[PDB]
Formats: C-alpha cells, sequence, structure tokens
C-alpha cells in the first residue's frame, strides 16, 4: 500500500509474533522473534519489538504510526535510544520493528530494585545491600542525558521525557523510547491519569503546560523530573499533589523537595533544570558534562 523503501523493508514472514508488551494512544507493541535481521546471517534468531496499529485503527492512527516510522528513519543510530531495525509495509499490516530492552522501562526497573526494608531477617554478608548503588544511578542519569543530547542534535524534541519512557537493556544501558511521537499537544487532558496511575502533566515544563511551547529546554525541565524519579528509585513526582493543586503551586513557583539519600550535587542539577527561564536551565550538553564529573569521581 505504502511505497517500498528497500533500505528499511523487512520480510514480514521472517517475524514470529509473541507476547504483547504494551498499548498506547496509537499503536500497540508486540515482542517478536526475527530471523536474519542481520542479512549476513539469514537464519539467525533475534528478539525484537514490533509496533503495529490496533483493531480500532482510524486513518489518523495510521498517519501517526507512518509519521513515527519516518522519524525513526531520519534520527539514525545511537547507543542510548531505541533504534529502528526495520519496517513491514508491503502486502500486510504496517509494522515498525524496534530494538529490544529486556528489563522494561526505567521506572519499573528502579521500583523492583528498592533495598530490602527493616523487616527482613538478616541472611548472608549482604543483608542490607540492595541491587542499586549510587554510581549506577548516576550512570542511568548520565546515559539518558547523552541520549537526549543526541536527540537534540537531530532537532528532535521528546515532549514527554520520563522514567517510563526510558527503557533498560540486559546490560543496564538506558534507551530513550517514544521520542518521535505525535502526542496531540493541543488537546491534552491535564487531569487524565494513566492505567498505572501516572499523571503526565507533572513532567511538563511551565511554558509547555501554560503556553503550549516546546523547546529542547522544555525537555531539560522534564529531565529534571526524571532525575528526581531516579534518586527516589521510581517515585512519583509531587507526592500526593492533585493536578488542580499542581496548577497553583507551579504558578507560585513551587518546586519539589530534596529527596532522602540524595546528594546536594544532584538536587542542585534538578533545581537547575527547574529554573523558570528556559535559558537559565542547563543544556543537555552541560548536563552530560556535569553528570560525567560526578560519575568519574565515584568510579575508582
Ligand atoms: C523486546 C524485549 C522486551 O520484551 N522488552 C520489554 C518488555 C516489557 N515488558 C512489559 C511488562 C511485562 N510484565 C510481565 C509480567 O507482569 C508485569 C509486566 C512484560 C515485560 C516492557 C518493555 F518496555 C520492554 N522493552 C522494550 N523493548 N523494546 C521496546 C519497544 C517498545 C516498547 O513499548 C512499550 C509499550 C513500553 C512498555 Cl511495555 C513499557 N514502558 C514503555 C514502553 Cl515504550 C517497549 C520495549
Amino acid at each position: 500500500d505504502l511505497p517500498l523503501d528497500p533500505l528499511w523493508e523487512f520480510p514480514r514472514d521472517r517475524l514470529v509474533l509473541g507476547k504483547p508488551l504494551g498499548e498506547g494512544a496509537f499503536g500497540q507493541v508486540v515482542r517478536a522473534e526475527a530471523f536474519g535481521m542481520d542479512p549476513a546471517r539469514p537464519d539467525q534468531a533475534s528478539t525484537v519489538a514490533v509496533k503495529m496499529l490496533k483493531d480500532n485503527a482510524s486513518d489518523k492512527d495510521l498517519a501517526d504510526l507512518v509519521s513515527e516510522m519516518e522519524v525513526m528513519k531520519l534520527i539514525g543510530r545511537h547507543k542510548n535510544i531505541i533504534n529502528l531495525l526495520g519496517v513491514c509495509t508491503q502486502e500486510g499490516p504496517l509494522y515498525v520493528i524496534l530494538e529490544c530492552a529486556a528489563k522494561g522501562n526505567l521506572r519499573e526497573f528502579l521500583r523492583a530494585r528498592r533495598p530490602p526494608g527493616p523487616d527482613l531477617s538478616p541472611d548472608g554478608p549482604r543483608s542490607s545491600e540492595g541491587p542499586l548503588s549510587f554510581p549506577v544511578l548516576v550512570s542511568c542519569a548520565y546515559q539518558v542525558a547523552r541520549g537526549m543530547q543526541y536527540l537534540e542534535s537531530r532537532k528532535c524534541i521528546h515532549r514527554d521525557l520520563a522514567a517510563r519512557n526510558v527503557l533498560v537493556t540486559e546490560d543496564n544501558v538506558m534507551k530513550i523510547a517514544d521520542f518521535g511521537l505525535a502526542r496531540g499537544v493541543h488537546h491534552i487532558d491535564y487531569y487524565k491519569k494513566t492505567s498505572n496511575g501516572r499523571l503526565p502533566v507533572k513532567w511538563m515544563a511551565p511554558e509547555a503546560l501554560f503556553d503550549e511551547v516546546y523547546t529542547h529546554q522544555s525537555d531539560v525541565w522534564s529531565f529534571g523530573i526524571l532525575l528526581w524519579e531516579i534518586f527516589t528509585l521510581g517515585g512519583s513526582p509531587y507526592p500526593g499533589i492533585p493536578v488542580e493543586e499542581l496548577f497553583s503551586l507551579l504558578r507560585e513557583g513551587h518546586r519539589m523537595d530534596r529527596p532522602p539519600h540524595c546528594p546536594p550535587e544532584l538536587y542542585g542539577l534538578m533545581r537547575e533544570c527547574w529554573h523558570a527561564a528556559p535559558s537559565q536551565r542547563p543544556t543537555f550538553k552541560q548536563l552530560v558534562e556535569a553528570l560525567d564529573k560526578v560519575l568519574l569521581a565515584v568510579s575508582e
């Protein structure tokens, strides 16, 4: 139906669909096995993620997915983003084949790895030692920053940067996902709560929420929120604050408190990302450099 792009096109018969992963405003994602994604070894099996329309797809849903597909083509490959592996556009439903990150999104990754609390009977030399350590958390923050720095250089604005939009591979590499998505910024239900209880409005920069203005600096604001998520080990921002109260507090210039067990360096970066003037927030390049110094200092 769509034009053939031999650069990206992949034989759909070389895909074996398996367990569904998730569902969005447009399109669903299904885990699938792929054979010969590397043309050099045609019979080699690899696990991929296939994005496709729902059973409810309108012509707008198709247009959004087609748009997402083209964005993925242009943006190129980077270690810290979900990369395009191929597409299926000929003689069958539209598939957008993405990279796999085995461990799911960063929020659930962190929440599932919170330290055992005080109610655990000590067993072994590492009773009080959890899966997560400070340098790894900084690494997570650093990688997202460098990934966003790449997206920015490709003139790509995410518009909903958050821990649930960052995917974690088998080797704990951060990969930013859903960055080229048409999110319908002119009709956002600011009170809409997701199925898992998320209020996406708590990630919006003031200029984006109030003036519908999106820049790379508005992403920097969101990265500040994402930083807060990381060092709360998957906490929800503005704890116990309903959207109505969020509106007024933001107009009053209210900001989140410094989370427990979070060094002043990183809460400093958070507050810098949350400066009212977008020009007074650090660039992603500066964020990468600032987080690098912290990471190198804690990596003997
Ligand atoms: C390709 C290997 C794989 O299966 N990875 C995987 C499993 C999952 N899940 C979803 C939760 C599900 N568990 C099952 C047990 O009960 C709790 C949920 C299974 C594992 C979530 C992911 F984000 C991923 N990671 C993704 N890798 N590549 C993706 C491409 C699109 C994608 O989108 C889905 C809708 C998604 C999901 Cl499901 C969660 N957060 C963000 C996104 Cl963008 C996720 C991945």
